[PDB]
């Protein structure tokens, strides 16, 4: 079974590029990160910062999660991220995604030792 730390890294990390280069970024990344295997994952967000910078968020501004938990952390500075969401024509096994790139603060839930991000809550 995939660990909660590695699951976040597979779903929400993309340090290779600075930003989403094209509209086909999500269609390629959702397939490459195995998020369209048996079901097209409706909403997923990739971060375009180094692994150390996203892991550093857990020791930053402590905020409440959307569900009610107190282990979420908002980043101090705005980070380059891309939100991938299914379009109207998206239907398995032909998953289609909308690519939207913007610079925002990231909010991530952190747990364990070392204290690393496991869930991507939202972006502000
Ligand atoms: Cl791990
Ligand atoms: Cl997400
Ligand atoms: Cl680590
Ligand atoms: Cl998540």
């Amino acid at each position: 079974k995939e660990t909660a730390a590695a699951k976040f890294e597979r779903q929400h990390m993309d340090s290779s590029t600075s930003a989403a280069s094209s509209s086909n970024y999500c269609n390629q990344m959702m397939k490459s990160r195995n998020l369209t295997k048996d079901r097209c994952k409706p909403v997923n967000t990739f971060a375009h910062e180094s692994l150390a910078d996203v892991q550093a968020v857990c020791s930053q501004k402590n905020v409440a999660c959307k569900n009610g938990q107190t282990n979420c952390y908002q980043s101090y500075s705005t980070m380059s991220i891309t939100d991938c969401r299914e379009t109207g024509s998206s239907k398995y096994p032909n998953c289609a995604y909308k690519t939207t790139q913007a610079n925002k603060h990231i909010i991530v839930a952190c747990e364990g030792n070392p204290y690393v991000p496991v869930h991507f809550d939202a972006s502000v």
